[PDB]
């Protein structure tokens, strides 16, 4: 950082990260012979780039803190209106498209602080072109200190996999015995720092940060 | 067959002839320069504005790009949907850097010009730009009453030009000046990427975001 | 192709789907494990061999691989060219970390075998094996008077082999035992490079060198 | 550590170097009239670890005090280059500069003897023209010899190609175009230089 011409070497443009990288191709071939079964994704920065309404809502509640986002008022048009500006990811449509082939049940679990009402579920429906057999209204979580949120759901729900960004979504996964599979997040998005994917030996889907 | 890729040492560390830079290298060879004009292109370059854009083309032009000739779309553009955008790091880096040197700056943007724009305001809070370097978003064009990003940069002797489009570095090659690349992130919706260094330009790494 | 190609930060992050471990993912997976016995492919394995590769081509067939055929050129090759080996360090700490374990240690080739050879000596000598831990190499092949990798592999109850080519995974495989690929360096004159991962298997870090 | 994990910032990151390949090298000097230039030796346009390994290995296993021995040299320079890997890189660069009409010379800073094989080998394994090649050059500090700085000033070399830092300076400091090659990551000598260090030129995927 303090080196102006730092200059580097082969051994460095080489380096790899001990890291299991999967393909959606690997994923769906390791499906092969499995009936139809339920599964769940995470939502920010996982199925969309939601950056754009969480910095509002910064901006708008907190500009010096996030306390934002345990004011009842940002959630109210988070989960109302402002995923207009999120943006879906590649790698989402692609897993979507996939488990919508096998006839699989999907869920969406989120963080997220439930509200009274949300579009949430209409503009996932709409973005991925879910059919009304496979989807499933959003499953709000929400988020406790010292607990995850996540676990309940996936167990009730029996999930046999579940697609996140966050170390809380692959460790809640784990937690249930369930198969956890790491999406990058966007170098771009307002919730850092940027986690470790990998940091738990789990599969890493490639090119996933869009 | 085809499942399982795999990949090679050559291939791992395969580097493309690109003329990258840092911000402190770009700083260093402006060392002893007096104050000048410097421009910015706004989109991709400064903002990651690509949330307004994609509302737009879901509520106006669903199917094409037809939206970005919607007046209806500008207004609402200019004058309140940046709110949603994100400011690049890179930017700030850069924008700092050349508030320290007093220099004077400058933003060119091709988005359709309207009566009244809130982008000024939001760049200006953003990267809390002096008033003393700050100057009023410029808007381009082919229109008659209005002047190519190539006049701009001549009319104000911009001596540095920031962007990410091949246009933007193009432009001012046409100047005689120094056209600089930022890279434009992976999510964004203007697609396809542009080949950051496909005209021997220096291109700022990390600049994605 | 083109003079100035350029780049994209889509390109920049790009990933194969490729399983890599570390060489402490590998030891932290043995944990608890009885000593055992596991292979080593000798060539861009655990030795950079190509200069006496190279030497017998230039000096028995400049125009083609026809050296390989000539029994000339193994005579020399297995003992004394491999003084001009060298060593790669991911197979230094793998056989480090065997030798901890207090596994038994073999090296499968499919070098022409012939009535002497120093390769085992050399060997030993570089990566400091015990005797107890050392096993003199196995020259492995076609001949009537000698026995094909995968009998070699089933014969010593190897559990893992290391090896750089695709034959030595299959070979792993056909076995029911644990491949795991080392990349080839890109200065090997064993061309072109194989494509690591190419069967889903587990490939070594940084393991050019 | 077991499971360190990455991100994708950290898999795009760059380092501010200035990268050029031969295709642009060669751009560059459209329209110019054929002229000198010159190649170190040693990691730049030869992969000759091997010998320098086996020296190692016979006079100083636990050091590098087999670079001032006399009887390494002898074989250094006479012979063990036979195991010396031509690099594909130099393959191109030279070529290119053939092609243009340009003079080569071989800069090294190996230890001088009084027969060398080195020259011969050179010329075969890169099919170097008589009207290009000239015999290899040992610059040292030894009053007998000049300085690398010295030789290229003297041959009026425009471009000097090397690995090390070294290289790039002796080009600096003749105020003529220093370019780096990548060493290898498998090369003997190390550490690996910090190829750009000095804000120069560099030859992508130069390591083979
Ligand atoms: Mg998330
Ligand atoms: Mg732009
Ligand atoms: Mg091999
Ligand atoms: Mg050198
Ligand atoms: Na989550």
């Amino acid at each position: 950082p303090s080196t102006l011409n730092p200059g580097t070497n082969v051994a460095k443009l080489a380096e790899q990260a001990p890291v299991h990288w999967v393909s959606v191709a690997q994923i769906e071939n390791s499906l092969t012979g499995r009936p139809p079964m339920a599964v769940g994704f995470d939502i920010d920065d996982t199925v969309l780039f939601s950056s754009p309404g969480f910095w509002r809502g910064k901006k708008t509640y907190s500009p010096d803190s996030d306390d934002y986002l345990k004011n009842p008022a940002f959630w109210e048009k988070m989960n109302n209106g402002w995923d207009e500006f999120s943006i879906p990811k590649e790698a989402a449509r692609q897993l979507i498209d996939m488990h919508v082939r096998r006839g699989d049940s999907i869920y969406f679990v989120t963080g997220r602080s439930q509200t009274k009402t949300e579009t949430v579920s209409k503009t996932l429906a709409d973005n991925f072109h879910i059919p009304a057999a496979n989807m499933n209204p959003v499953i709000f979580a929400g988020d406790k200190p010292e607990q995850n949120t996540n676990v309940q759901w996936l167990q009730e729900k029996n999930m046999r996999i579940f697609y996140g960004d966050s170390d809380n979504d692959i460790t809640a996964a784990r937690d249930c015995g369930i198969r956890g599979i790491r999406i990058l997040r966007a170098a771009n998005s307002t919730y850092k720092p940027l986690p470790q994917a990998g940091a738990f030996g789990e599969e890493v889907i490639v090119n996933s940060e869009y």
